[PDB]
């Protein structure tokens, strides 16, 4: 029962250009994919009559203008992302009654963190996943887009094992709650300057990317498990970094240390990371 007239008109216009008519979408409400504090994800079918399997993102409540606007804004930020390693938007379904729905292509293997924690990807496969993230990030950084929450939990994996960089945003699943701490920030993925200023850049996405490579090489271990969330800045400032994983090649560990350079301006670009990781990947048989 949303009132579009009370929302930002430029936002509503943007939503209308990617609109999905309520009749083209079948939402299977009994087929829940995920549940969170602010939103839920269901299986869906989008209709030449060809059926497209999709994921349908909804808000739990439609009473707050700020939450509704943020929800639509999240969907709109995605509309022009067109890259094999970035999650795309199928459209937004505005209904007469209930939450607007953000429609995403269905990702067979779910999120990358759950995938690597579950299958037996080789070390080359895991490095390949990192290279795919770096390509998706090289594309976003070229559009001057700052992610702010790069982590394996925000990367999706389709049926061809193609990694799609994404952000659950308001559809954040309840199991992910421990990784965010008081605004709720993903402190164990954040760069030192961002922990101190709460300001984000492509260079702070690079720090997060190094943490994501560590997640990959450990097959989804939680980073800094013995550090209290509010003490991470003190821990890092003692002169510490995540340790080299057993199956992490030395050149890949060196790349991680470069991603965590204390000076943001000295961290490698995503363009350099794609180049460096392509080379390391190529050394493995498969
Ligand atoms: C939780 O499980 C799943 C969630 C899925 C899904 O969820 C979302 C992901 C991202 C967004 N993002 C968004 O809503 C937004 C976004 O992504 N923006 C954005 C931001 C930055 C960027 F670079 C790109 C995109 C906020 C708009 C929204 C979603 F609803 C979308 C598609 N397929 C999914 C499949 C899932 O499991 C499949 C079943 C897996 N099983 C296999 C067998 O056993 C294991 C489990």
């Amino acid at each position: 029962h949303i009132d579009l007239s009370a929302l930002n008109p430029e936002l509503v216009q943007a939503v209308q250009h990617v609109v999905i008519g309520p009749s083209s979408l079948i939402v299977h409400f009994n087929e829940v994919i995920g549940r969170g504090h602010f939103g839920c994800v269901y299986h869906g079918t989008l209709l030449d009559g060809k059926k497209i399997h999709c994921a349908v993102k909804s808000l739990n409540r439609i009473t707050d203008i700020g939450e509704v606007s943020q929800f639509l804004t999240e969907g709109i930020i995605m509309k022009d992302f067109s890259h094999p390693n970035v999650l795309s938007l199928l459209g937004i379904c505005l209904r007469s009654e209930g939450s607007p729905l953000v429609v995403l292509p269905y990702m067979k293997h779910g999120d990358l963190r759950n995938f690597i924690r579950n299958h037996n990807p080789t070390v080359k496969d895991l490095i390949g996943f990192g290279l795919q993230v770096a390509k998706g990030m090289k594309y976003l950084a070229s559009k001057k887009f700052v992610h702010r929450d790069l982590a394996a939990r925000n990367c999706m994996l389709d049926e061809k094992f193609t990694v799609k960089v994404a952000d659950f945003g308001l559809a954040r699943v309840m199991y992910d709650k421990e990784y965010y701490s008081v605004a709720k920030l993903p402190v164990k993925w954040m760069a030192l300057e961002s922990l101190q200023t709460q300001k984000f850049t492509t260079k702070s996405d690079v720090w997060s990317f190094g943490v994501l490579l560590w997640e990959l090489m450990t097959r989804g271990a939680p980073p800094y498990p013995d550090v209290n969330t509010f003490d991470i800045t003190v821990y890092l400032l003692q002169g510490r970094r995540l340790l080299q994983p057993e199956y992490c090649p030395d050149p890949l560990y060196e790349v991680m240390l470069k991603c965590w350079h204390p000076k943001a301006e000295m961290r490698p670009s995503f363009s350099e990371l794609v180049s460096r990781i392509s080379a390391i990947f190529s050394t493995f048989i498969g």
